[PDB]
């Protein structure tokens, strides 16, 4: 029930646990299949990019699961797609704690975790003990994204992304090159023009050289933050090689005018509400400037039907959330994907596709 999770569960839990022990806690739950009974896809959600069918547009955004610990019971939660990650090649423990806080009165969080990964070679064994379970989720339209990251003490960015290529990209359906987050000194300086073409040329040769049905799509993850310069060059970049999409966005260093949470000021990525419309307005600009050519999964402050078709129509073929959920929890996907469906069917939309980049089109 989203009344009791929303009103009673959640708040007790939260008032019992520190943010990362809840989110400790809520990978072991979900890993274990401990969730309330979940909404049946209908047609009219399901979604064909990436060279893949997906039942549902609603994903579970990268950084819930960053070990691939919990993926068979994150699709139970009713996620159309699951996405895991960031995973950097050696394992690393990340920033000092506490490093989550909780801005409540906001609806948001911020998270300065800094990459900590149990690294690929331990994802890579987790995701092979599931991989044929996986080939068949995916044939059922529930595929499975892989998010790269870099190690703190890299001396080369380039090779890092590529060795996830490599160790991870044969157990993926997409591949996510994240270049956005706001935790590692000097990562974002990589979505420059001149950086990003170079290091994408590797990582898709790379790809490019795995076989054919352990071949994934690579799209790259920005960041909310970006100047309309930097926008330009990325979206120039992605035509020019070929990248086959883009995920928008990852969180805001920002600190939108507003912020009530005590905590507002802690170092780190907002997430939640706050960045929702600073999100959607990066996908609109985005979808605009690839021409709706290049497959883009919105992400960013999506907790309603609402905030999901917004940005559908704003140019996303696909959706993630992740702060809704600790807000909410599990209940805010059945409610998610049913809220979206009936908005669909009152807008006129025959289905989900239909409505992708409809805002462009009015
Ligand atoms: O809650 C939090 O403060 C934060 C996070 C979090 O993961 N929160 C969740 C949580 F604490 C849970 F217990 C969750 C779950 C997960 C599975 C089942 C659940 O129902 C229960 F407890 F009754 F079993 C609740 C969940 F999905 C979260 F996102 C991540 C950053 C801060
Ligand atoms: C606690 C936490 C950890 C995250 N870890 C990652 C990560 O490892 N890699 C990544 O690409 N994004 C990460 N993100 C960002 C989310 O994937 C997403 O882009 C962002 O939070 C916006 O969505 P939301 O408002 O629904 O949370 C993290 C977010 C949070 C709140
Ligand atoms: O691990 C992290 O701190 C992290 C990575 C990322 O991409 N985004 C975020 O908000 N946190």
């Amino acid at each position: 029930d989203e009344r009791f999770y929303a009103e009673h569960l959640m708040p007790t839990l939260q008032g019992l646990l520190d943010p990362e022990s809840a989110h400790r806690l809520a990978v072991r739950f979900t890993s274990l299949g401990l969730l309330p009974r979940a909404f049946q896809d209908s047609d009219m959600l399901e979604v064909r990019v990436l060279g893949h069918k997906f039942r549902n547009p609603v994903g579970i955004a990268a950084g819930f699961d960053k070990h691939g610990e919990a993926v068979d019971g994150l699709y139970k939660m009713g996620f159309g797609f699951v996405e895991i990650g960031s995973v950097t090649p050696k394992p690393q423990e990340g920033n000092p704690r506490p490093r989550v806080f909780r801005l409540p009165e906001d609806q948001a969080v911020i998270n300065r975790y800094g990459f900590n990964s149990h690294g690929l070679s331990v994802v890579e064994h987790r995701l092979r003990a599931r991989q044929q379970k996986q080939a068949k989720l995916t044939e059922d339209g529930l595929p499975l994204g892989v998010n790269l990251g870099k190690n703190k003490t890299s001396v080369d960015a380039a090779e890092d992304y590529a060795e996830g290529v490599r160790v991870l990209g044969p157990l993926a359906d997409y591949l996510v090159v994240n270049v956005s987050s706001p935790n590692t000194a000097g990562l974002r300086s990589l979505q420059g023009k001149a950086e990003l073409r170079r290091l994408l040329t590797k990582v898709l040769q790379e790809r490019d050289g795995l076989r054919r049905v352990h071949r994934p799509a690579v799209l790259v993850k920005i960041a909310p933050d970006l100047t309309s310069q930097d926008k330009e060059d990325i979206a120039s970049v992605v035509k020019e090689l070929g990248i086959d999409g883009l995920i928008v966005t990852n969180t805001t260093v920002s600190r939108p005018a507003g912020l009530q949470g005590a905590l507002r000021s802690e170092t780190g990525g907002l997430s939640g509400k706050p960045l929702r419309d600073l999100s959607t307005q990066t996908i609109r600009e985005m979808y605009a400037l690839t021409q709706g050519r290049v497959p883009i999964i919105g992400v960013g402050g999506v907790s309603s039907g609402q905030d999901a078709l917004e940005k559908i129509r704003a140019g996303a073929s696909l959706v993630q959330l992740y702060t809704a959920l600790t807000f909410w929890g599990p209940p805010v996907v059945g409610k998610v994907k049913r809220e979206l469906e009936a908005l669909l069917k009152e807008q006129g939309f025959g289905g989900v596709t239909d409505a992708i980049g409809a805002d462009h089109r009015r």
